[PDB]
């Protein structure tokens, strides 16, 4: 069908105009044929283009990882919206999209089949000042600091003051802000790793006597003490930010059938790609982070990609992620505890977690299971139907008769509920939106926290990936409602063709928060983990709990640097038929497993030179 064009109602390329009326006029345009049949392409003449959230779209959303029911951050602002529409496909040709403020960066709602392709997006102010210290001296006590040509400040002798640019409708400005961000993190530009530290004490901002500017973008902080960190600090990217997830970066919530391709992510504000409900989507080619033509440090507020309580296929492919505050991919649900039996037909459930609620996780026709939180495993045939949902809408509105506060929900079941359950004792996991994954050909360079999150009991795949710098463990299979409350139990998790290097912890972890450990019954069912590259410094390269048909073949392990402290390699509590089987262990590994809650009647290294309980270091 037909192509219309953000040029005519207003968007200049490479003018610095807010180009956000026209975009919001376009829309309309780009419903109108779509709603009588089109198939519109939204096209952006390429070049620059300014957004100003002033103009922008306003809607209220309750997003699931952010802020929960939160009032003063409850109206959100997109900057390009789909709302309720089809066939829509929105390419801005390369463009280079600028954000502006504190704003979601693109959304689509209640749509089915669009498309957003082929722009940059990044912010004129980044909401994130990444510090560098580029010298220091012990001596008079002073240091030097890089602050990027992107952060805009001013100098008040011992103080320092950040802004941002104005708003071009009121001359006002966006956001201003002191010395230290209250959280702070640490990458080192030279030995390129991320060594998180202390988020509360940033010592660049201590005992500052006095800040003067050395010109060329420099800075000369004068000091009274000078500490241990301080003085090592020579080459660190403090990043500061704050720890309020007060924006999505992109919003996809209930939706059908959306692709985000070749999108450079420069830098979002508020949070990272939230999908919240929707049936199928698809990433490729997108690249997470900056680029060192840039002197930014974070293209991530917190996460990357952000897959809540989603369906059909999850794909993420062809992509790249660099230093995130949070990890890249999490794909999971939302745990709500049952806080009220209303009939033998009829509960209330509750958000148990601060940072997410506000939005409705069943719909009528679902399908829920239930669960006990102590072993975590799964009541005997409580799956269920549900019938009518009295709930928050994630609007500021009423689902049925509506419950009463956007922490609470109530559901009716099609038959009576299994009796075990009980109140404060079970959670209730929303079984039909469950997405199936495929994580394939993707690169995490240097992030502190993990690499993939993945927790759910559709098909699982995560082949040819690489992850290098992991901080923490690598890939994290959890399934968890003690703490975070975020679902569920995994069913078929293949982890093949994966090469693991300079990871900072484990590089597979699976471990599930339930407290009451099972020696009869597992939470995660059937895996296979071959085919993959590992390279080791003395680290668990698996680190198993509550797996069964567990499988650990084909692979291949080295020593990582060109007797002897340094975990052996795998580590299993509560698993059973777990095997080994044709692997290749360097020289000097510790190829050795380590039970726990757990006999070695449930291991089979028949096939394989692992040892169970020794450390098995191999020899020449
Ligand atoms: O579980 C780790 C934790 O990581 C981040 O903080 C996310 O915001 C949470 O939703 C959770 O995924």
């Amino acid at each position: 069908g037909d192509v219309v064009s953000v040029a005519d109602y207003g968007a200049a390329a490479d003018s610095g105009e807010d180009s956000a009326p026209a975009i919001i006029k376009a829309v309309d345009k780009a419903k109108e044929l779509a709603a009588e049949g089109k198939n519109v392409t939204i096209a952006f003449p390429k070049g620059r283009y300014d957004i100003y959230p002033d103009k922008a779209e306003r809607r209220t959303l309750y997003v699931s990882n952010t802020v929960g029911t939160n009032s003063s951050y409850k109206d959100k602002k997109i900057g390009i919206l789909l709302e309720d529409t089809k066939n829509i496909t929105v390419d801005g040709q390369g463009s280079d999209f600028v954000f502006h403020g504190k704003m979601t960066t693109f959304a689509a709602i209640n749509s089915r089949n669009v498309t957003f392709k082929n722009f940059s997006v990044d912010f004129q102010v980044p909401t994130v000042i990444d510090l560098t210290v580029e010298k220091v001296d012990a001596g008079a006590k002073t240091a030097t600091v890089y602050v990027p040509e992107e952060y805009n400040y001013r100098l008040s002798g011992s103080n320092i003051e950040w802004y941002s640019d104005s708003s071009p409708y009121t001359g006002a400005t966006y956001w201003t802000a002191s010395n230290a961000l209250p959280y702070v993190q640490l990458y080192d530009t030279k030995t390129g790793l991320t060594v998180r530290g202390d988020v509360w004490t940033n010592p660049i901002f201590q005992n500052v006597t006095g800040i003067t500017d050395a010109g060329n973008h420099r800075l000369v902080f004068s000091y009274s003490s000078m500490s241990d960190k301080l003085a090592n600090a020579t080459g660190i990217s403090y990043q500061m930010r704050q720890t309020t997830r007060d924006h999505p970066g992109v919003f996809l919530w209930k939706d059908k059938d959306v692709t985000l391709k070749g999108i450079d992510f420069r830098f979002l504000h508020g949070f990272g790609v939230v999908g919240q409900s929707t049936d199928t989507i698809t990433m490729d080619g997108l690249h997470f982070g900056t680029g060192e033509g840039t002197g930014r440090s974070t293209a991530g507020y917190a996460d990357f990609v952000q897959m809540s309580g989603c369906k059909g296929v999850i794909t993420v492919a062809n992509s790249s992620f660099s230093n995130p505050h949070d990890d890249p991919i999490n794909v999971h649900g939302t745990f709500l505890q049952v806080v009220e039996k209303i009939s033998d037909t009829k509960i209330k459930v509750r958000y148990m977690h601060n940072e997410t609620a506000g939005f409705p996780s069943f719909f009528v026709g679902d399908q829920v299971e239930f669960m006990t939180k102590g072993d975590m495993l799964p009541v005997s045939d409580s799956v269920r139907t549900v019938t009518a949902v009295d709930g928050p809408d994630g609007q500021g509105g009423d689902m049925g008769a509506g419950s009463g506060s956007l922490t609470d929900i109530v559901l009716t079941l099609d038959s009576a509920i299994p009796s075990a359950v009980a109140v404060n004792s079970h959670v209730v996991e929303n079984i039909t939106y469950t997405p199936e994954v495929n994580i394939h050909d993707n690169v995490f360079k240097e992030t502190p926290t993990r690499g993939i999150l993945v927790t759910t009991r559709k098909k699982v795949t995560i082949e040819n990936n690489l992850f290098d710098g992991m901080g923490m463990a690598g890939i994290y299979i959890s399934n968890d409602a003690q703490s975070w409350y975020e679902s569920g139990p995994t069913r078929d998790v293949t982890i093949r063709g994966n090469t693991f290097r300079r990871s900072g912890s484990d590089a597979i972890l699976v471990e599930p928060t339930n407290p009451t450990v099972s020696t009869t019954d597992t939470v995660h069912k059937n895996m296979t983990i071959e085919g993959n590259t590992f390279y080791v410094n003395g680290n668990r390269v698996l680190n198993a709990k509550s797996v069964s048909d567990l499988t650990f073949r084909d692979n291949k392990i080295y020593r990582e640097n060109p007797q002897v402290s340094g975990s052996r390699l795998f580590r299993l509590n509560g698993c059973k038929q777990v095997v080994f089987g044709g692997n290749t262990y360097d020289v000097g590994v510790k190829a050795g497993i380590d039970l726990a809650n757990m006999g070695a009647s449930e291991v089979n290294v028949s096939d394989d030179s692992a040892k169970v309980g020794a450390d098995g270091l191999v020899p020449l």
